[PDB]
């Protein structure tokens, strides 16, 4: 009756209480029962019933700052955030999405739905800046955690919101969905460094759905065609099999399999 909540601080944060973290993560967003090529499956959003349908994740700051982000289990998606006495969403791509999210922080004084969706598109042109150009890190995290938290009072300017949810969604969502990006986020963790994604962190965030369904068609691991990524400097190379991507994504989201 109550959604699995999932802490995390950057005060003091490590290389280790970020692993704890995200891997806490993924083990709310999936039991794990469904697992292809060995790669974990997300829940099916078809038949889900609506109390297995979020977590929450709590973050705070040094700023002595907390806001809980929800996530959607049957994407990690970040659908929303509450901040003490409100609560904000992305408007819903759909009428049983804008009804699910109801079900939310049901107790909060005050609850508001954005005029704008939360895809990074969107969210970047807000920003005015893509995600290319947005450090990401535990200082930028501390900063995004604070924009949120001031956010009802009329202090965050909206450019400023759209950035923080854009670090927020890559270094929680998009770490749970790849170790690969969760190791991107533990290196800046180590070396107190704050950096933008490079274009091998990008290409995987919008690959994806792409490498879900690939895998999950799969000939016995091999894909049906090669796939192109991106390096770390930008060049592209294809990948061929499942097996090169073990060590690299995480969970995936639900595909009927053949
Ligand atoms: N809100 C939000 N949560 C995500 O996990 C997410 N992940 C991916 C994308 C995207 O590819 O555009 N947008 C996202 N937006």
């Amino acid at each position: 009756k109550q959604y699995p909540i999932i802490n995390f601080t950057t005060a003091g944060a490590t290389v280790q209480s970020y692993t704890n973290f995200i891997r806490a993560v993924r083990g709310r967003l999936t039991t794990g029962a469904d697992v292809r090529h060995e790669i974990p499956v997300l829940p099916n959003r078809v038949g889900l019933p609506i109390n297995q349908r979020f977590i929450l994740v709590e973050l705070s700051n040094h700023a002595e700052l907390s806001v809980t982000l929800a996530l959607d289990v049957t994407n990690a998606y970040v659908v929303g955030y509450r901040a003490g006495n409100s609560a904000y969403f992305f408007h819903p791509d759909n009428q049983e999405d804008a009804e699910a999210i109801t079900h939310l922080f049901t107790d909060v004084q005050n609850r508001y739905t954005f005029a704008f969706g939360g895809n990074y598109d969107r969210l970047e042109q807000l920003a005015g800046n893509l995600r290319e150009n947005i450090e990401l890190g535990n200082g930028p995290l501390e900063e995004a955690i604070s924009a949120l938290y001031y956010y009802s009072t009329g202090g965050t300017q909206l450019p400023t919101l759209a950035r923080s949810f854009i670090i927020c969604i890559q270094m929680i969502s998009e770490a749970a969905r790849f170790q690969y990006i969760e190791g991107e986020m533990r290196t800046r963790i180590r070396y107190n460094r704050r950096s933008a994604p490079d274009p091998s962190v990008i290409t995987l965030e919008n690959s994806w759905g792409r490498l879900s369904t690939a895998i999950q068609e799969s000939n016995q691991g091999a894909f049906a065609s090669p796939i192109q990524l991106q390096r770390r400097n930008g060049s592209k190379f294809s990948v061929y099999d499942v097996s090169i991507l073990i060590p690299i994504i995480a969970l995936m989201v639900y595909r009927c399999a053949p």
